C-alpha cells in the first residue's frame, strides 16, 4: 500500500492524479496541496474529484502532512517542485516529478538531490507513448535503412506549438536508433515545388483541430508495404495513470533518477 | 471514333493513359510524345507499355502528328501541357489535363485558352474523389461554419508538388461552398510556435512516402466530435480511364474549361 | 420552459444527459429513474454528477413524480424505454428515446405508440452522424450498385448489443436509398471458409474495446479505389446536448414518429 | 542454384511468384502447375506473368516434373497443398507453405511431415508483418494484461477463408507473448446481444472488400488510451520476394518446420 500526496491537486494535472491514485487498488490518496492563498484549502480531496468523501483535506503545505504519505506526485511549478524534492531529502520521501520548464541550474539540482532521495522524472508520462518510442526503436532497427519515415499528429485547437514534442521525441527515438541526429534528416514543412523526396528525411506533418486531446502516428513505408506505429491519447487522464503507476513502483527503491523507461521495463523487453 | 495523343506516353501516368486508350474501342491511340532529349522517340507506343506492336511511334513534338489526333491527353509538366494548349488553340483541337502544380498566372492562362478550346481540366480523374468533392460541399453548408476544417493528403515519394492538387481541389469546394476564397483561408506549413489556430483557416498536411498512389483525407472537427471524409487510389488506371472517359466526352463538345464534375454529370448531387 | 425527466440517470448516458440539461437554459432537470433495487434511488440529481443540489431525487419510478415532467429522455434499456412510453401514453407526456438494441416486434410497437404520442427516436443524437447518414444516401446513389459496401464500428467495453443501432442506421439509409431492404442484403458475421463475397451484401464488422466513445466508418470499395465516411464521437455530451435539443424541440410538437433529422432540418440536404 | 515449382502459376499469388522467382538471380524457375481441369495446362511460364519464353509449361501434376524442381512454392489451396507436401515426402523435396485456412486437423498433418521434410510455413511473407509480430510480442508483455486487446483485417473480395492468417498469426503472438492459448481466448463473431466485453477476449474483425491487398490493425486498448500497430500490404510482389528468399534459405536446410521469424534472423528482436 503506497500512500500518495498529489501536489497542486486543484490543478488540472493535480485533480486528475487525485481520481488517478483513487482507482489504483496499491494506492492510496493520503495527502494534497494547493497554494496557500487558495480557498480549496481545507476541502475535502474526494470531493474535489467529484467521488465522495475520502477523510483527507487539501493543505497549503505538504509539509504538514509528512507523515501520512510515503511518495508526492508534482505537477505544479518549477519553485514549488524543488521545496517539495528538498522536503523528500529532509524526511525520507520520494517524489515523481511531471512539472516541466525548469532552468539548466534547477535540472542539475534535482539531479545532484536524486543521489540521495528516490526521484522519477519523465517528459511524458502515458503508459503508450513510452512503449510506442521502445517499438519505434525496434522498427527503426528492422525498417529505417530502406523505408521513407513519416510522423504525423494531430492536436486541438489550441496547441500553440508545432510539431507536438511527442512528435519530436517519436522522431529522436527513431534518429538515434539509427546513429543520426534527428536536426539533420527533419523536414517539418512541404510547400510548392519540393522535388523528389530524399532517402533519409524523415517528414513531419500536424494537423490542429477541434478538441482532440493526442494523436500520433509514426510511418515506415516501403514500396509494396507500410507499417504504421499509432498513440491515440483519449483523456488527459492517461498521463495521471502513468505517474500513478510511477510512485507505486518507485516506493521502496532507493536513491536514483529514475524515468519511465525504468518504471515500464522498457530496456528488458 | 476517338483519337487519342498522349502526352509524355513514357511517364507514370502517360504509360497508363496509352494502356487504357488502347482498352477503350471509342478511342485510338493515335500519337504519343516525350521530351525532344529522350531516345525513346521513333519507338512503338505499343511496345512501351508492353502490349505489342501498334504501327505508332513516340514523337518529340506533338505539332508533327497534328493530322493523326482529335484530342490531347497531357499529364506531364506545366511548360509542356501550356505548349500543348498553344497546340490545340491553332489547330482546333481539345485537350484532358491532369497535370499538377501550375502557377496561379498559368491557372489564369488556361482559363482564357478555355473560352477558344475544349478543355477538361481536374486534379482529379477518379469517379470516387469527384463524388467526394459533392459530399465535401454538402458537410460544408451544414458543419463547416462552426468546425475546423483539415485537409491531410499522402503520395509516392516522387511526387514533386506539394500540396497535391487534388487536395487543393478538396479546398476550393470547401470554400466555395461557404462563400469563401481558398487562398484568403488556407494554410499550408506549421512550423515552430503558430499561435492559436484561426476559425475560418483550412490546414493542409502533406505526407510523402513509398509508393503511395494517392490517400486524401477531409476533416470537419467540432469539440466534441468530427467528421472524416476520406479518399484512397490504389491504381493509376483509375485515373488514366477517367481521363480517356473525359476525352471522349469532350470530343463531342464546345469550347469552355469543363471539370470530371461535369464528365460524370455529378453536378446537382 | 421544457421539464425534463431523466430515465436511468446514474448512466453513463443519463449523467450526461442530466448535466446538458441542467447547463439548457429552456430546460430544467425535473426528474430522474434508475432501477428500482439500485441504491442510488433518493440521491440527489445533481450531486450524482458532482453538479450540486438541485432539490430533486432520483425515484425508482418515474410515474411517481409525474406531474413534475413535460418529457422524458429514454437511454436506458429496451424494457425500461417501453414502461416510459407507456406512461407517456396514459399521462400525455412526450419522449425522447436514445436506447438501442430493441427487437423488430418492439420498433413495431414504438411507431403505434407514436401515433398517439409526440416520439423522438433516433440510433444517434449527433449532428455529424445526421450529416453522415444524407452524405451516405448521395454516395450510395453513386457508387453503390458498382462498389463493395462495408460497415465497420467500434465501442467502447461494455456495449451489450452488436452492431451499434447507428451502424443499423447507416446500412439502413444505404440500402433504402439503392431501393433495397437491409435485411436481404445484410451480413453481420464472417467466420471460417465464407467463399468469395457475394455483391449486394453489406458487411458489419463490430470492434469492443477500451472507452470508446463511438467510431463508425461505412466504406464504398471498387477495384482501384475506395471512399470512406467517418464519424467519430468524442465526447458523450455530443449526445446528450443534442438529445436535449430534441426534447426542447419535441415539447412544441404534435403526435408523431421524429427523428434527429427532423430535429435539425437536414431531410432535403 | 535453387530450382523452383511454383504451385498454382496462374493464381494472383502464383504468377507474382513466377516472376519474383525470374528476377531471384539464386533461383529458377524450373516448373509450374494449376488445377488439371484448367486451360492455363500446356502454357508457357513467362508468358503467363508477361515477361517473355521461359521453355517451362504449367503442368497438371507436379508430380510430373519432380526431377526439375528442389522446392516447392505453395500458395494454393488446402487439399492441393497436402498432396504438394505428400510428393516432397516420398521424392526427397522442400516447401515452402503460404496457403491458408487449413483445419486444425490438417495443420497436426503438416506438423507431422515437418519431421521428415524441409518446411517453411508462414501466414504472411512480408519483412513489416514479421516485424510486427515481433512488437506485438513487445506490447503484449507491457499491455496486454489490462487492455481490450482487438485484431481488425481487411482484404480484397475474392478471399475465401477468415479471419485471415495473418489476423490468427498476431493473436497467436500475442497470445503466446501472455502465456495462453489464442483458442481460449478468441472471439470471431459479434452479433445482437453480447454482453459486457470479458477482459481477456481477443477480438477479431474482418473487412472484405474490393482488391485491397491486405490491411492489419492490432489494437491496445486501455482507458483513456490506445496503441494502434498496423501492417498495409500494397503490392503481392512484397509476398512473392519473401516467399522466394525462404525457398533460397531452405534449400540448404535439414528437416524442421519452419517460420520467416527463421528466414529473416527475427527471433531474438
Ligand atoms: N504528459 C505529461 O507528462 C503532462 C501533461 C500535462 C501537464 N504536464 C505538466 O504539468 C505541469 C502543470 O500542469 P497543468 O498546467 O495541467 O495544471 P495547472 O497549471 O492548471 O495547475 C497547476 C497547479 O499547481 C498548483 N501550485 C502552484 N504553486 C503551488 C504551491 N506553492 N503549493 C501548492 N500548489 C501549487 C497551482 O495552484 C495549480 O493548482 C506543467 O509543468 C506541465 O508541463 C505534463
Ligand atoms: N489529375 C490527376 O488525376 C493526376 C493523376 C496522376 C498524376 N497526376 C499529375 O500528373 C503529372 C505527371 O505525373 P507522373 O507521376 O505521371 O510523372 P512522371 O514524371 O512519371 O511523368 C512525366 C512525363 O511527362 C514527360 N514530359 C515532360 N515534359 C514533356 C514534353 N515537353 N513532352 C513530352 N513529355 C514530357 C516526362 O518525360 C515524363 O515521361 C504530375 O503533375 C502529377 O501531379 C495527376
Ligand atoms: N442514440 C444515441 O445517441 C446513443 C448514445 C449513447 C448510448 N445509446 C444507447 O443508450 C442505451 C444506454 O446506454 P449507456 O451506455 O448510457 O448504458 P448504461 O448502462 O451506462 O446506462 C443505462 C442506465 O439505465 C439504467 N436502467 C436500467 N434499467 C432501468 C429501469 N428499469 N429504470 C430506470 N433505469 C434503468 C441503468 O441502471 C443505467 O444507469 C444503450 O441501449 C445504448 O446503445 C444511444
Ligand atoms: N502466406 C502469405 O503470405 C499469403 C499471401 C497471399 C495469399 N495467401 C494465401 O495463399 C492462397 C492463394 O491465394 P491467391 O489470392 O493467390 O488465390 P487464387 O485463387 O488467386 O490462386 C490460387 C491458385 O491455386 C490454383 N490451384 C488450386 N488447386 C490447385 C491444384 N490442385 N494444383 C495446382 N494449382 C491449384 C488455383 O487454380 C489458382 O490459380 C490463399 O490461401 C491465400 O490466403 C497467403
Ligand atoms: O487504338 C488502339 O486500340 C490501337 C491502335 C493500334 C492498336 C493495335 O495495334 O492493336 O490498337
Ligand atoms: O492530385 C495530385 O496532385 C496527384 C494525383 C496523383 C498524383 C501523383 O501520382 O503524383 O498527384
Ligand atoms: O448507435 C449505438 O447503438 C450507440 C451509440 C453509442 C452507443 C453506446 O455507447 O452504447 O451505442
Ligand atoms: O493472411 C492471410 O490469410 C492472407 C494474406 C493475404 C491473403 C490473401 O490475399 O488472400 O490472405
Amino acid at each position: 500500500m503506497v500512500r500518495i500526496a498529489v501536489a497542486g491537486a486543484a490543478g488540472r494535472m493535480g485533480r486528475n492524479l487525485v481520481k488517478a491514485a483513487h482507482h489504483n487498488p496499491v494506492a492510496k490518496v493520503a495527502a494534497g496541496s494547493e497554494r496557500p492563498e487558495s480557498s480549496l484549502v481545507g476541502v475535502d480531496l474526494g470531493e474535489l474529484c467529484g467521488e465522495g468523501k475520502f477523510d483527507v483535506v487539501v493543505c497549503d503545505d505538504l509539509a504538514k502532512q509528512i507523515d501520512q504519505f510515503d511518495v508526492i506526485i508534482d505537477f505544479t511549478a518549477p519553485a514549488s517542485t524543488l521545496n517539495n524534492l528538498a522536503l523528500c531529502q529532509q524526511y525520507g520521501k520520494s517524489i515523481v516529478i511531471g512539472t516541466t520548464g525548469f532552468t539548466e541550474e534547477q535540472r542539475e539540482q534535482i539531479d545532484l538531490v536524486a543521489q540521495q532521495v528516490p526521484v522519477v522524472m519523465a517528459p511524458n508520462y502515458s503508459v503508450g507513448v513510452n512503449l510506442v518510442f521502445k517499438l519505434l526503436e525496434k522498427a527503426a532497427k528492422v525498417m529505417g535503412d530502406y523505408c521513407d519515415i513519416e510522423i504525423v499528429e494531430a492536436h486541438h485547437r489550441h496547441k500553440v506549438d508545432a510539431p507536438s514534442g511527442t512528435a519530436i521525441g517519436m522522431g529522436e527515438a527513431i534518429a538515434g536508433a539509427m546513429g543520426n541526429k534527428l536536426s539533420d534528416v527533419a523536414v517539418y514543412a512541404r510547400e510548392g515545388i519540393t522535388g523528389e523526396r530524399t532517402k533519409d528525411e524523415i517528414g513531419f506533418a500536424t494537423i490542429r483541430a477541434g478538441d482532440i486531446v493526442g494523436e500520433h502516428t509514426a510511418m515506415f513505408a516501403d514500396i509494396g508495404e507500410r507499417v504504421e506505429i499509432t498513440h491515440k491519447a483519449t483523456d488527459r487522464m492517461t498521463f495521471a495513470n502513468g505517474a500513478v503507476k510511477a510512485a507505486v513502483w518507485l516506493h521502496e527503491k532507493p536513491a536514483g533518477f529514475y524515468t519511465m523507461t525504468d518504471v515500464l521495463g522498457l530496456n528488458d523487453l
